[PDB]
């Protein structure tokens, strides 16, 4: 497939505010509002990136292009990280949309810690990447997702996501 199709099979789509894994307010296709644990908080974040007033319900062509430019945030965020950009320029494309679905989950603060991780997929040692990146608590947590991801990098297929 590609990196839209990947995510939206990964986060689903709902067009009203929900909770994802971790109890914080989300919309959409899997885009995070606030990990305040107020409604109204979140409410507020989500007119403010719609523009205009959604008491909370936003459509699909909204939803749709909130997760373009959530899309586009993580490549670009990739691409200004200096830890980051070797690796992904490393990468083929199908991995490189496997890079682009950790940094959409887990932002760059959150894979901070997959320094050894990196380091071997930029070797290209796949089959040690993949037991290096299982040892998570983002595999522990999200076991599914991560499998799908891992297997992504391991193999260098979509054959986790034709599967499911
Ligand atoms: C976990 C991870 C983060 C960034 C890249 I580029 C690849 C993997
Ligand atoms: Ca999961």
């Amino acid at each position: 497939m590609n990196i839209f199709e990947m995510l939206r099979i990964d986060e689903g789509l709902r067009l009203k505010i929900y909770k994802d894994t971790e109890g914080y307010y989300t919309i959409g296709i899997g885009h995070l509002l606030t990990k305040s644990p107020s409604l109204n908080a979140a409410k507020s974040e989500l007119d403010k990136a719609i523009g205009r007033n959604c008491n909370g319900v936003i459509t699909k062509d909204e939803a749709e292009k909130l997760f373009n430019q959530d899309v586009d945030a993580a490549v670009r965020g990739i691409l200004r990280n200096a830890k980051l950009k070797p690796v992904y320029d490393s990468l083929d494309a199908v991995r490189r949309c496997a890079a682009i679905n950790m940094v959409f989950q887990m932002g760059e603060t959150g894979v901070a810690g997959f320094t050894n991780s990196l380091r071997m997929l930029q070797q290209k040692r796949w089959d040690e990447a993949a037991v290096n990146l299982a040892k998570s608590r983002w595999y522990n947590q999200t076991p599914n997702r991560a499998k799908r991801v891992i297997t992504t990098f391991r193999t260098g297929t979509w054959d986790a996501y034709k599967n499911l």
